[PDB]
């Protein structure tokens, strides 16, 4: 007898037994056609040592209604044997072969925040732990725990999200029936949250009633033909007192003598000083002439003498001594290098008024008629020229060792809550800037300039802010704002604003 063709269809649509199919009944079908195969012939196959049988139907179709999933999972290859006859009774066997895959795995992917506990939802169908097991440990040492309430919870470890080691955690559960479930847990980075900070500072305002200023050149070192005198039309201009505001030196190599002149600011001040205010005590002029060498001073001292009045009418005499270093430089054909240079020293005098102490301090030189100009301590003057600057002082409360200050820490609750640190910790300040915008920069633990003062903010959040502006430049709105950036151990960053209200109190010791 002629053998026919036995074919076996795919064992399920994808030709693989999976974890769900494992617990089910599966139909197996095929064909048996040609040769001496007839409708009615016996079809047999052994799958995992159980025999399944059927007959060939019309058109050569055969099917087996219920093969166990568990049998096909145990045996991925088998023969189908069809037994046929011809008209004369000669037996023949036709043989087909089937193979399929067995993949009893299923996966579950999650993306979850570090350092938190999470309920795992939408687990694959049939998911569970083998009998007795309430906890499995993940590759990173976390756990998936089965609770009283039937829920699966994952304790996500904290990870270094910046390093060279992947933060995709994993665990495989294996069941007795051969199923596995792989849970992949992509651990997501956490970040600190910086919270805005508020601070304030009030600068004091007080008015002082002052006498006229008398300024005198009182001493000097080195120089030839040194004279000091009350200024005149020709030499220095006039002032309202007989104190000696002019000094001249040198043997003139061209026309006149070099020197200094100081014209007090008596008429603009109108007998009042303000506290915490840059005040010009007068105009300093440097007259630079060519003089033969050895003729010039190297320093000179000026006494600035005035009286301050108190609410009971008692007067305190005050003397501020101002020292200037002078460099009458060798003249060459280089104009810039030929300039003569004057440096004022940062002196002060402290006086008492109504039981409080106040300190008059030299700030330096400022351009004439430019109250908001840069203040310098050295000035440079060309040969055959005179420069003029305002000599600026400031009167402060106390011993003058410091400016009005406020301190704090940006990690504290400064009116809106403490900064949140996140799960990674090791948070530090890594950037600070005046304005709204900050990145990690090189200003942390440095002094930086605000609108009205300077800030030092350190990496641990501690800051000191001090008001450098004069009271006259502090409007009633006045706010400073500095942005800072914090960063955690693997680089996550957050910014917030340190806002400082800078007030002025205009009221006095009235009650
Ligand atoms: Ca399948
Ligand atoms: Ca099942
Ligand atoms: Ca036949
Ligand atoms: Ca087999
Ligand atoms: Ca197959
Ligand atoms: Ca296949
Ligand atoms: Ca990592
Ligand atoms: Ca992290
Ligand atoms: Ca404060
Ligand atoms: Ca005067
Ligand atoms: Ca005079
Ligand atoms: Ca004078
Ligand atoms: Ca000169
Ligand atoms: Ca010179
Ligand atoms: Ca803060
Ligand atoms: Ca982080």
């Amino acid at each position: 007898a002629t053998a026919g063709t036995v074919t076996v269809n795919a064992i399920t649509s994808d030709d693989t037994i999976d974890g769900i199919e494992l617990g089910q009944t599966i139909s197996i079908s095929g064909k048996a056609v040609g040769g001496d195969i007839s409708v009615g012939d016996v079809v047999k196959m052994t799958i995992n040592n159980t025999e399944y049988s059927t007959t060939v139907k019309a058109g050569g179709i055969w099917m087996i209604a219920g093969v166990l999933g568990s049998d096909l999972a145990a045996d991925s290859e088998f023969d189908v044997v069809v037994t046929s006859s011809d008209a004369a009774g000669n037996k023949v066997q036709s043989i087909g072969t089937s193979t399929h895959s067995v993949d009893l795995s299923a996966e579950a992917n999650f993306s979850l925040a570090e350092g938190q506990q999470h309920v795992l939802t939408n687990l694959p169908e049939g998911f569970g732990f083998p009998d007795g097991t309430t906890e499995v440990v993940t590759n990173f040492g976390g756990t998936i725990t089965l609770g009283d309430d039937g829920e699966y919870r994952y304790d996500a470890p904290v990870r270094d999200h910046g390093d060279a080691v992947s933060d995709k955690d994993s665990v495989t559960v294996t069941l007795e029936d051969g199923r596995t479930f792989t849970v992949n847990l992509d651990i997501q980075d956490s970040a600190p949250v910086a919270v805005d900070d508020q601070d304030s500072i009030v600068v004091q305002h007080e008015e002082f009633e002052v006498s006229e200023i008398a300024a005198s050149w009182v001493s000097y070192t080195h120089g030839e033909s040194v004279t000091t005198f009350d200024g005149t039309s020709d030499l220095g201009g006039v002032d309202n007192d007989s104190a000696k505001d002019q000094i001249r030196w040198g043997n003139p190599a061209e026309s006149k003598q070099s020197g200094y002149g100081f014209i007090d600011n008596d008429s603009n001040l109108e007998g009042r000083f303000d506290l915490n205010q840059d005040i010009s005590v007068g105009t300093f002029t440097h007259y630079n002439y060519p003089v033969y060498s050895g003729g010039a001073i190297t320093s000179a001292e000026m006494s600035v003498e005035f009286s301050v009045l108190d609410h009971l009418g008692v007067s305190t005499p005050v003397t501020l001594t101002v020292n200037f270093d002078h460099n009458e430089t060798p003249n060459t054909n280089d104009v810039n290098a030929s300039r003569d240079i004057v440096t004022v020293q940062n002196t002060h005098v402290t006086f008492e008024r109504d039981g409080d102490i106040y300190t008059v301090q030299i700030v330096g030189f400022r351009e004439v008629g430019n109250p908001d100009g840069e203040v310098v301590t050295s000035i440079y003057t060309n040969e055959n020229a005179a420069t003029s600057y305002e000599l600026v002082v400031r009167v402060v409360e106390g011993d003058g060792y410091s400016l009005p200050s406020t301190e704090g820490n940006i990690f504290d609750d400064n009116g809106l809550g403490a900064d949140s640190l996140g799960a990674d910790g090791s948070v530090t300040v890594v950037g600070v800037a005046v304005g709204a915008i900050v990145s990690s920069n090189e200003s942390v633990g440095h002094s930086i300039e605000g609108q009205y003062g300077n800030l030092v903010l350190n990496s641990d959040g501690s800051y000191v802010y001090d008001v450098t502006a004069s009271v006259s430049d502090i409007p009633a709105g006045a706010t400073e704002s500095f942005a800072y950036l914090i960063q955690d151990q693997d680089g996550s960053t957050s910014s917030a604003n340190l806002s400082i209200n800078v007030g002025t109190n205009t009221a006095s010791t009235p009650d």
